[PDB]
């Protein structure tokens, strides 16, 4: 279930973080505009960049912390506030987050592993609603 | 404290995993014998080797999960059994793990960060005891 999925993802954090982020960027090419350093590069080019690996590792680590602290797939309001108030998230809307979790669930369903994809979908939906309640457009 | 230390380490996972493993290998040169392809290399050369980066991250990812699942710095028996039953650990003894945690505690004390080094020392001793009860020589 959800808690085991967190353990599975944390066990190979960098590998999953890169694969999920690339799934997101390739499913929604327009989102790649938020990352000017990654424009014009193939998946294998990005995977060779130390900057890419470090960025995805840090984002995914915090996503796993938020998921681990959630109750019944409902994130803590304080975690949602943190994500809203981050300077790196100025200009972002809840739609950006919604698309990320669509790609994440689609990745889990296609991987063949026994991820609890329904729980991740609910978590994504509750996180979007918590970001709204925390002041994100 | 201990729980916050886990979060700190996970926040810069690749850096700490490599730094701590290198501190271990340089404090205990004999331990490089378990890693034949690491001999004759400086630290920066090791940090460029594919197997080194992948290995240290997977070790540290799982070590933080074991620490996170512990109660009062006592690991779960199931986590100890997992570490003992791993085919990669055949031929290892508790002494290899004891040396790892001496280096980790010394690293924390020399870092100037507010690590709860006393809790990590207890954790290491309690893990070693659990490994022995689970079957490791
Ligand atoms: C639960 C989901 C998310 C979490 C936990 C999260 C967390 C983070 C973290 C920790 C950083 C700092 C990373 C670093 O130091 O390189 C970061 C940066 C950033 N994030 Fe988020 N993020 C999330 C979702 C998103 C989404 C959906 C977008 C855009 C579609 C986004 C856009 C960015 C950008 C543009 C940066 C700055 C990257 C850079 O300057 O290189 N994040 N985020
Ligand atoms: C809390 C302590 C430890 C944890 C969680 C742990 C976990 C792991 C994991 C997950 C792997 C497989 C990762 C991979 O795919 O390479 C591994 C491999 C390995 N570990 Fe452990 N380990 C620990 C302690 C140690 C110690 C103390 C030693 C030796 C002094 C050691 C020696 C090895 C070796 C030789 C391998 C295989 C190397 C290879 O295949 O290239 N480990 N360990
Ligand atoms: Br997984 C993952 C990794 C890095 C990221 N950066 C922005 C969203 C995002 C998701
Ligand atoms: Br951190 C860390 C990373 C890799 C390792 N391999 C054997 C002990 C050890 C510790």
């Amino acid at each position: 279930g959800f808690k085991q999925d967190i353990a599975t993802l944390r066990g190979d954090l960098r590998t999953y973080a890169q694969d999920i982020f690339l799934a997101f960027l390739n499913k929604y090419p327009d989102e790649k505009r938020n990352f000017k350093n990654y424009v014009g590069k193939s998946d294998q080019e990005l995977k060779s960049m130390a900057k890419f690996g470090d960025h995805t590792e840090k984002v995914f680590n915090l996503m796993m912390e938020v998921a681990d602290r959630a109750t019944d797939c409902v994130p803590l309001a304080s975690d949602a506030s943190t994500l809203v108030q981050m300077k790196q998230h100025s200009g972002l809307t809840t739609g950006n987050f919604e698309k990320l979790f669509v790609a994440l669930v689609e990745y889990m369903r296609a991987s063949g592993q026994s991820f609890d994809s329904q729980s991740w979908d609910r978590f994504g939906k509750n996180l979007v609603s918590a970001l709204s309640s925390a002041g994100m457009k």
